[PDB]
């Protein structure tokens, strides 16, 4: 994936197929390279119509997710991989060339302990087999760090790469997010330093989860790092104007973060897009 | 109202037992602060006698902060939440403290998955309308803090927190702000101090990651140039999870080491956030 | 001055009629509030058709200038007063309510040593004489704190008002600019803060003079401590894109600022009118 | 090649005479740092066998920078500079240091009035050339430190200097950048950072107005990441010009303290940049 995405809760709150129209024809206006599209109910995605969406329109696209508690990795590992298996394939019937975000756990996921090497276990065991299938059907796997108030197990950059070594497949990459880095990362230009050999796909997400340029993100820092470590994966914004129901509550929305989508691309966009430019990004 | 730096003692002592006590303020001394921000996880054990007399032996002022627990929630149990935080309110004066402060509206973990309801919000202000009237009647002070919206879905904001004490309607109760969720909450980390402008009283000086200040990514120089700029006259606070309690700490999503120690977090944090406060004027 | 404005330099240093035509177009194009006019030569500046251009447009303008070395204030004085006096009434009569910059010395005085008691009470003269002069003509004086390089004698937001309350005229206000305030101010807010009783006009430029939001300046920082003192007078963006090589090169200009003006204005005021509403300056 | 922390000694002293180099020595080993910069901007007039005994002594490492003297320019008066270069690398070798940096092709103020042409720069690539060959031949290394446009009109970028060094073609000359002087010519600091890469060893970590690192304008967060992501193990160098030498003052255009006294900056500044270079990696 290369070039600028946009996540698709800028545009529609479920991808059935009325959403999966407006989402397109919206990200046509902005001339983006590509869309990410939530796989939170994978039977209910109408694959062949959003393939043709994207190849009418000529965008490529990848999928992300959390996984549902009866299906966490980290304590229902057989759940999870047949939920794992269920989305991959819906992610390559509609064209997607992976599947990233939380597949390790839940949005929302939390024991109230530190995370333990058993639950680390079964995650791995999870991504492995997850990762033997996502090749059988020709996508890769993200991993994506998310705040320590989303999830407990992989937070930061570092905590991320230990998980792909942990796993040992040559098919799953590092997924980060301004967002959540401006949490966890001990200065946000670590956490793309810690997962520079497996960065490959980046959320460029206000802190506030509003319009990029317009928080408290480090934006400079984070395009001159990018930069310097030769990021050449896909940009793409993250931003709930619409909530997908079955993660809200995880995602913590509970207000507005702009007025509206217009606000948001035809400011944000615009600004990561300059910030690219100026630091010289591949 | 609190003047100059302080330190919540948390990386001491969040049980404030007698040991506890003695051990928060010999660090207070230690790093040669103003005044100290007690923890009050269970007001009815406070002893206020030994408390009050060692912060008046020390020339030390103090304040005290809490959150309700679930028993408690304002917005769903306010009943329960006047009768907790009367006691707070109480062990707080009697112990020489200035202000009850934290998250008195609610507890963390609070969510319902959708936007705060007005329904909610009344619950709340009752509860606040009779706690200030306590704290008036012992001559102290409530505060608000904003805590992000993973801690608590009612008041996030600098503007959500001047809403309420503008629907309360008392003269007692001050915004109280935490740069680690402003951070997160805040459109701009100045807008947070500007929208409380008129309210601003306290301030917690937490790193985005509640390790060192100076060392994550907060905006200092906006905060300490916002606080001068709108006359900042109140507590400025240190606040760091390091050393915090293991069940406290779990209970605020920290999950693994915010820092290396305390000579860390106190060696270049304090410093740092003393050295900012003077390069802006507000020393 | 009230709202935003653009330095007119980006179309126009010589004010000559197709310059003034040039300038007021530009200023309707992108919608801004005032102008600020610079005066090169006050004597050539067609007075009526410079009033009636901003008359039947509604612009509102100021002026601004620096002292040549003919008539620099602090070495040479009575020629200070006599180059003010003519851009005063020049400034008064094409309808400007200010005049302002450098109008206390020239771009290129240096004497290698620290600034002195005579250099001040000179500029303390001048400036007083200069101030009735403008009360009589029912327009104000600014006073730019410009950095190190340029001048040695104002060059912050504290010196300025040394100065403001040395010659004690209540009709003389602090103009800062972003660009020279990121050289000299420890913290760019400390400026603004340090000038707060007197702050009435802003240059809003990017570090390098060329688009603002892509350099090295503290823009959130900037616009909040605006918000927070208070700040109702005039926000206008200076950069040097375009400017006329001569007056480029006094300026230290050895290369471009930037591509094109479409770069500068096209990205450049709309991240300024963005910060301004963010921080509600509006 | 450099490496750890150091200082350049206009911090102690304003000239390198016999008392300011053991000031100087003296300070340096207060503060622990790793190497000095001393200006190499009266050749004649360096003992250099005395401060060779005082580097030794007191296992400190060394390099010189300079600014060339108008009559010695090496963009207009390119003869002249060969011979004052050769006398300064002499120098610099002989008192033990390990390389010559700065403005070394051309002067601190040199300004023609007019953009840099390419019969200027002929001039200077051929200045260099004959000098990085004395460098050579003395086993000492040559930087090329850019600066801003007030201060020359030749090299004000990291992309313009590495222009130079490709021109030039010996391969002992590296980039040298400023942070100050960043500060105003990169558009976003880390571009200079990234543009130099390939041949940065050495850098000065100064203050946008010369004073206290981490209380003035620079992208200090941004710097530090860059650097580190880049692979940096240079020279990390502070320069506060609490003292002034008298052959550039006019040229670097300090008129007011740039902070209260070095006990201040080394205090205050010192840790700030020790601490960030910890943080991303670097040390
Ligand atoms: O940032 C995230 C959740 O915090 C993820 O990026 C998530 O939104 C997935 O895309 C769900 O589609
Ligand atoms: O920031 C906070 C919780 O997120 C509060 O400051 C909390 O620490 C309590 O009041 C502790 O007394
Ligand atoms: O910033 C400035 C010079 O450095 C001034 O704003 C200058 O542009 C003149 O006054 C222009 O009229
Ligand atoms: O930053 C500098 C001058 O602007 C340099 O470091 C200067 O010291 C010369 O290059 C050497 O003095
Ligand atoms: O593919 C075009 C279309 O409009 O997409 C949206 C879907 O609900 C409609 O049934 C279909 O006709
Ligand atoms: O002046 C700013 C401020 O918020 O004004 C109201 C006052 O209660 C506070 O002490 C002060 O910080
Ligand atoms: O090297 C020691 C010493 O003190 O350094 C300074 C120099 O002026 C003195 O002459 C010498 O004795
Ligand atoms: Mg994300
Ligand atoms: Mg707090
Ligand atoms: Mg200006
Ligand atoms: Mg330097």
């Amino acid at each position: 994936m290369q070039g600028f995405g946009v996540h698709t809760s800028m545009w529609t709150m479920n991808w059935d197929r009325p959403g999966a129209e407006r989402a397109v024809a919206a990200a046509l206006k902005y001339e983006v390279d590509f869309i990410e599209i939530p796989m939170l109910n994978p039977p209910a995605v109408d694959t062949e119509h959003t393939r043709a969406l994207l190849e009418k329109n000529e965008l490529r696209a990848l999928c992300s997710l959390g996984l549902p508690e009866r299906a966490w990795a980290s304590v229902r590992p057989d759940a999870a991989i047949e939920h794992l298996k269920v989305a991959i394939d819906k992610t390559a019937d509609l064209g997607g060339e992976a599947l990233s975000g939380v597949i390790y756990g839940g949005i929302g996921e939390r024991t109230g302990v530190p995370p333990t090497e058993a639950e680390y276990d079964n995650i791995a065991r999870v991504l492995s087999a997850a990762a033997k299938h996502a090749k059988s059907r020709g996508i890769e796997l993200g991993v994506e760090a998310v705040n320590r108030y989303e999830n407990h197990l992989i937070n930061t950059g570092w905590q991320a790469v230990q998980m792909i070594e942990r796993v040992g497949a040559d098919n799953i990459f590092v997924h980060l997010d301004t967002y959540h880095m401006n949490i966890e990362e001990k200065g946000v230009g670590n956490g793309i330093l810690d997962a520079r050999e497996h960065l490959k796909y980046i959320h460029l997400s206000e802190s506030d989860r509003g319009t990029p340029g317009y928080g408290t993100c480090g934006w400079d820092e984070i395009f001159s790092t990018l930069a310097a470590i030769g990021f050449k994966g896909g940009l793409a914004m993250e931003s709930f104007i619409n909530m997908p129901p079955e993660v809200a509550y995880g995602l913590a929305v509970w207000r507005p973060v702009a007025k509206d989508e217009e606000e948001v691309m035809g400011n944000g966009l615009p600004f990561l897009r300059n910030k690219a430019k100026q630091y010289g990004l591949i």
